[PDB]
């Protein structure tokens, strides 16, 4: 599947395309503001995620450090980047079904949309001010709204015992948010797509 991501912020962004213990494609980029990114992902990627990283310096190895998102310090992540990050999640060909989503499970930092750029199904978007909105506990200082989870380390939050209800915090993500996970039990917001569709991740797409 082809997956081309844009950046329609006006600051960059690093780009970052892994499955947890592995990198998509080259794993991530720069891009400048206006610019895309094409990538490859192999059918049948199960488990795979696409976000953006914010203010990060990487020396010429390509190591180095982003204030949200951060990959464990590499410009290609191989591994999941450090919350606050917006998600594009998504498992491909599972059954003849892509399924797709966006959550703010692992917090918010840059607006998203995700959307086919193939026929037979719908896009989904959370580009709302949730930074500037964030209550004071979720701010994150270098930039980004944290979820509960991360902050507090409850059961509740983190849903640990796989019983866990809405929140003060997960109602605010969904409020500005609707179509994006707000908590681990959330009612799904998932999308399922024809399998081997392609697909457009915008960053910061209004």
């Amino acid at each position: 599947a082809t997956f081309e991501i844009v950046n329609r912020c006006s600051y960059t962004v690093w780009a970052a395309a892994s499955k947890g213990d592995a990198a998509l494609d080259a794993g991530g980029r720069q891009l400048n503001s206006g610019e895309s990114w094409t990538i490859n992902v192999e059918p049948g990627t199960n488990g795979g995620k696409i976000w953006a990283r914010t203010d990060c310096y990487f020396d010429d190895s390509g190591s180095g450090i982003c204030k949200t998102g951060d990959c464990g310090g590499l410009l290609r992540c191989k591994r999941f980047g450090r919350p606050p990050t917006t998600l594009a999640e998504f498992s491909l060909n599972q059954y003849g079904k892509d399924y797709i989503d966006i959550s703010n499970i692992k917090g918010f930092n840059v607006p998203m949309n995700f959307s086919p750029t193939t026929r037979g199904c719908r896009g989904v978007r959370c580009a709302a001010d949730i930074v500037g909105q964030c209550p004071a506990k979720l701010k994150a200082p270098g930039g980004g709204c944290n979820d509960a989870c991360t902050v507090f380390q409850t059961s509740e939050y983190c849903c640990t015992t796989g019983k866990c209800g809405p929140t003060e915090y997960s109602r605010f993500f969904k409020r500005l948010c609707p179509d994006a996970f707000s908590y681990v039990l959330d009612k799904p917001t998932t999308v399922t797509c024809p399998g081997s569709s392609n697909y457009r991740v915008t960053f910061c797409p209004t």
